[PDB]
Order: structure tokens, then sequence, then C-alpha cells
């Protein structure tokens, strides 16, 4: 029994499955079972399971929880595998698969490569009479985006910037600056206006009703409900990749924009999108990496795929795949390779203590958009806990 568990929405689960039977077909002595969540509720499920000896035997996996995972003995190294072939990296240049190693072991495969994007919905933006000139607008052109939608069109500007771990530290590096330091032991920025100044910012667009308060986000169901499709928001902050789930649940106009103030700092990163890992406990192991091999270099079953986990890391299937594309897809083809003409590398894998991070910073921002807090109080605050959590490592 080969138990294979992602995250994400429906349109990723639909051709996910697809895939699992495909690779049944071509290998008739493997009976999979899959398991799938949201982003949120799939990490909290993570957690007992591991406890418990149960992972999956492929897990994906996301770099924010590389380390959490992989430092803790609960990963396979799966550097034996892509030595013996088990797992062909020939296509594969080796810097793109960097963001699935720690030190020297890599404990997940990379599938794909993406980059953070806006992504609107043309219909909304055409209602205000508003235009994004995306090459070199600022944040605080995109504030006033944001307040032109509300009045003018009755959405909202922003689905929320969730999480802020992921779009404060974009901020940072639209400003030149960087939220952990390289060697993982805390914070790098050290100017706490840079955090007061993004949440500032946040707490105005709330205030303003063009951004939702949390208990709005704490609703949102499944992707389905989500801002975007529902024509609440007609901005979303969103990587590159998850415009096709988006793009397959409306029939909105949607385009990829690159986001406020990226030019400068080149503030956008090739992201590596996501990875699957094998589990220390799991007693399938070799299918484990035959299945992530497939995954990775089957261009049949990346005619399935069709770029919705990231940009392939093989670029021989990255190309070989391109006719199969239809027009959203393709967008997405076109938006990185546009931000690629002015990015950066992606970061290392975060930090032991990520896990703890990203919660504090996810309350904090809770507190002050509730007003229960103020930035200025809250950075201090938000400071002091993140290097205790960061100065174990
Ligand atoms: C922007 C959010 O960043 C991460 O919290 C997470 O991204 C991981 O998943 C994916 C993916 O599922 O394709 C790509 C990234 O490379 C991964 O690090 C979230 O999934 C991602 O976006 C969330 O998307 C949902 C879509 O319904 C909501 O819009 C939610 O508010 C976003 O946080």
């Amino acid at each position: 029994t080969l138990r294979i568990a992602w995250w994400g929405g429906q349109p990723r689960h639909d051709y996910t499955t697809k895939v699992i039977e495909l690779y049944e077909k071509k290998n008739p002595h493997v009976h999979i079972e899959a398991e799938f969540a949201n982003w949120d509720d799939y990490w909290k499920k993570l957690a007992p399971m591991s406890a418990a000896g149960q992972l999956p035997d492929v897990i994906q996996m996301d770099t924010a929880y590389l380390a959490q995972y992989g430092k803790k003995n609960q990963l396979e190294d799966l550097t034996p595998y892509t030595k013996d072939g088990t797992i062909d990296v020939s296509s594969i240049d080796e810097n793109m698969l960097s963001g699935g190693k720690i030190d020297n072991k890599l404990y997940g495969f990379t599938l794909g490569v993406n980059v953070l994007s806006v992504i609107a919905n043309e219909d909304l933006l055409k209602k205000a009479g508003v235009s994004i000139n995306q090459e070199n607008w600022t944040w605080e052109d995109y504030e006033k985006l944001a307040y032109d939608l509300q009045e003018k069109a009755g959405v909202y500007g922003s689905n929320g910037m969730h999480p802020p771990d992921i779009f404060f530290p974009y901020y940072l590096r639209t400003k030149g600056e960087r939220f952990y330091k390289e060697d993982g032991t805390g914070l790098a920025y050290q100017d706490d206006q840079l955090f007061v100044d993004y949440f500032e910012r946040q707490l105005r667009l709330v205030k303003a009703k063009t951004s939702p308060t949390p208990d709005e986000s704490a609703q949102i169901k499944g992707m389905e409900d989500d801002f975007i499709v529902k024509g609440k928001s007609a901005i979303t902050w969103n990587y590159s990749n998850q415009y096709l789930g988006f793009a397959r649940l409306t029939d909105s106009p949607l385009s990829l924009y690159l986001p406020p103030e990226q030019m400068q700092e080149k503030a956008l990163t090739l992201k590596p999108s996501m990875l699957f890992s094998i589990p220390k406990s799991s007693e399938h192991k070799k299918e484990a990496a035959k299945f992530i091999n497939f995954f990775v270099n089957n261009e049949e079953a990346n005619q399935l795929i069709k770029g919705e986990r990231g940009v392939p890391v093989s670029d021989k299937v990255a190309d070989a795949i391109k006719p199969k594309l239809n027009e959203e897809e393709t967008n997405i083809v076109e938006y990185v390779e546009t931000a690629s003409k002015n990015i950066s590398k992606a970061d290392p894998p975060e930090p032991v203590g990520s896990a703890e991070v990203i919660k504090l910073l996810k309350d904090t921002s809770d507190q002050i958009l509730y007003q229960k807090v103020s930035p200025e109080k809250a950075a201090k605050t938000f400071r002091k806990k993140a290097n205790e959590i960061l100065e174990r490592n």
C-alpha cells in the first residue's frame, strides 16, 4: 500500500488522481491510497501523524517545513536515489534541486518553480476604471489601487496578503532587507520600522474595507470560496502556478502582474514551488522514489499536470509540455519568463523554528488587524519572541 499525500484545492486533487491512476496502470503491482487537505489542515494533520510514525510514503513538502521535519529525523535522504538513477536528474540542473537540500542531504525533491504574483480580475479592474502598470509601480500605487477598487467597483483590492510569513518577507526584500538570518539563529532585519510600515498598511486596507478581517479569511472553506474566485476581491496575492487553479474555478478573465517594487532590489525569487519527501518510517521507500521519478520525468504524466505545481524542474519536460498548454496554462509560463528577466535565486530552506515563527507572525498580525496591539508594540514583541525561537538552532 503506497500512501501519497498533498495539500491544495479541488483543481489539483482532480488531476493528481489521474496521475495516480496512470502510475498504477504502468505499475500494476502498486495500489495507491491518496490523502489530501487544504494547506492549513495538511500541516495540522501531518504533525501528530509524524509523532505516531505514520507519515505517508510520499509527502508533499514545502521549504518552510523542510527543516522542521528533516532536522528532526523524519525524512529520508534522497541522494542515494539520484546517484543510482532511480530518480533521473540528467535534465535537471542541480541548482533547482538545492531548494530541497539541508546542508549535505536532499530531503525533498523539488517538483517545480514559481514566482510571487499579483493576480487580478480584469473585469473588476475595468469596472473601477483602473489599470496596473506592473514594471514600476510602488507600494503606494498598490494601496491607492486597492482604495479605487473598493470605492469604484465595490470589491476588495486585496485578498488579505495571506499569510504574513510570505508577504512581509516579500516587503522586506523590496526594501533590500531579509527576514531570516542566513545562519537561522534570528531575524536579519534590524529596523522595526519595516515591520511597522508593513502592518500599518495592512491595517489601513482593512479599516478601508478593501481587505478582509481575520474572521472573514478564516471563513474560507476551500479554493472555490477564495476571494478571487467568488469575485469578492479583484486582487489576490499568490504564486504564479496558483493562477491555474483559480482560472479553472472562475469564468472571469484573470491576469498575472508583477508585484509592486520588485524591480530595484530584485525582490522576486525563482522559488522551489514544493517538493516530494519520503519519511524514514516508510516501508516502501524504493517505490516512493520511483513515483517521484515518474512525477518529475514522465512526459505523459506532465501532460496531465500542465505546470499546476510549478514550472517542471526538468527542462526537457518543461519544454515538451508547452505545446499542450492552453491560454491560461501558457499565461503562467509567460509570467515566469517575464519575471525572470529580473529575479533572484531562492533563499535556502527556512530554519528550524519556521513553523513556530509562522504561527507567531499570524497571531501577531491578527492582533494588529483587530486593533488589540499597535504595530509599534507588535514589532518589538514579535522580534523578541521570534529571536527566542530561532536562537535554539
Ligand atoms: C501564498 C501562499 O504561500 C504559502 O502559504 C502556500 O504556498 C505553498 O503552496 C503552493 C501551492 O499550493 O501551489 C505554492 C507555494 O510555492 C507553496 O509554498 C499557500 O498555498 C499560498 O497561497 C494560498 O493560496 C490559497 C489558494 O486558495 C489562498 O489564496 C491563501 O490565502 C494563500 O495563502
